[PDB]
C-alpha cells in the first residue's frame, strides 16, 4: 500500500512510519513545508502508525533527538514515539478490509488529516487548535498537549483494566475533535476501507 505523507505546516517535521516492533519503509524522513514522502507499507500490517516529529536535530549517522514524537533518538524510527503525538493508525489486509483511525491517546503535536486515495470510504481528521487550548496541566513544556495517561498516571485515565469511562480531559480532546479517540473506551470512529486501499496523511491540512 502506498501513503503519501504531506507537509503543509509552514515548519519542518520529521515524519515517522512504524508497527511498534519495527519500521514501515525507511522509518523516517524529514519533510521540509510543502514537501511530500510517499512510503510503501506491506500489506497485512497490523497496528501501524504515522506521526510527525517536531524540532528535531540528526546528526550525520541519523542519531538525534526530537522535542515531540522521538523514537529512541533514531531518524528512522522502528519504535513508536514519545508522547505528545497525534497518530494516524492503521491496519491492512484485516479479513478484506482496511482499517484506519486518528487518535489522540497519546495526545496531540500536529494536525492531521487521514484519507483514502482510492476509492470506497471516507477520511477523517483532527485540526483544530488542540495545542493552543490545551488545558494547563496537560501542556508539554517540550511542546504539544499531553494526554492525561501521561501526565498523571493511573488506572483511570489510562484504562488499564479494561474498565474506565471518560474523564474532563479526554472530553477537551474530543471537543476539539469528534473524529478523534479521545480515551482508550472511546466510542469508535475507525473507518472501514477496502482492503489493499492507498492513503494520504496531511500535516497542517487547514494551512
Amino acid at each position: 500500500a502506498t501513503f503519501e505523507i504531506v507537509n503543509r505546516c509552514s515548519y519542518t517535521v520529521w515524519a515517522a512510519a512504524s508497527k511498534g516492533d519495527a519500521a514501515l519503509d525507511a522509518g523516517g524522513r524529514q519533510l521540509n513545508s510543502g514537501e511530500s514522502w510517499t512510503i510503501n507499507v506491506e500489506p497485512g500490517t497490523n497496528g501501524g502508525k504515522i506521526w510527525a516529529r517536531t524540532d528535531c536535530y540528526f546528526d550525520d549517522s541519523g542519531s538525534g533527538i526530537c522535542k515531540t514524537g522521538d523514537c529512541g533518538g533514531l531518524l528512522r524510527c522502528k519504535r513508536f514515539g514519545r508522547p505528545p503525538t497525534t497518530l494516524a493508525e492503521f491496519s491492512l489486509n484485516q479479513y478484506g478490509k482496511d482499517y484506519i483511525d486518528i487518535s489522540n491517546i497519546k495526545g496531540f503535536n500536529v494536525p492531521m488529516n487521514f484519507s483514502p486515495t482510492t476509492r470506497g470510504c471516507r477520511g477523517v481528521r483532527c485540526a483544530a487548535d488542540i495545542v493552543g487550548q490545551c488545558p494547563a496541566k496537560l501542556k508539554a513544556p517540550g511542546g504539544g498537549c499531553n494526554d492525561a495517561c501521561t501526565v498523571f498516571q493511573t488506572s483511570e485515565y489510562c484504562c488499564t483494566t479494561g474498565k474506565c469511562g471518560p474523564t474532563e480531559y479526554s472530553r477537551f480532546f474530543k471537543r476539539l475533535c469528534p473524529d478523534a479517540f479521545s480515551y482508550v473506551l472511546d466510542k469508535p470512529t475507525t473507518v472501514t476501507c477496502p482492503g489493499s486501499s492507498n492513503y494520504r496523511v496531511t500535516f497542517c491540512p487547514t494551512a
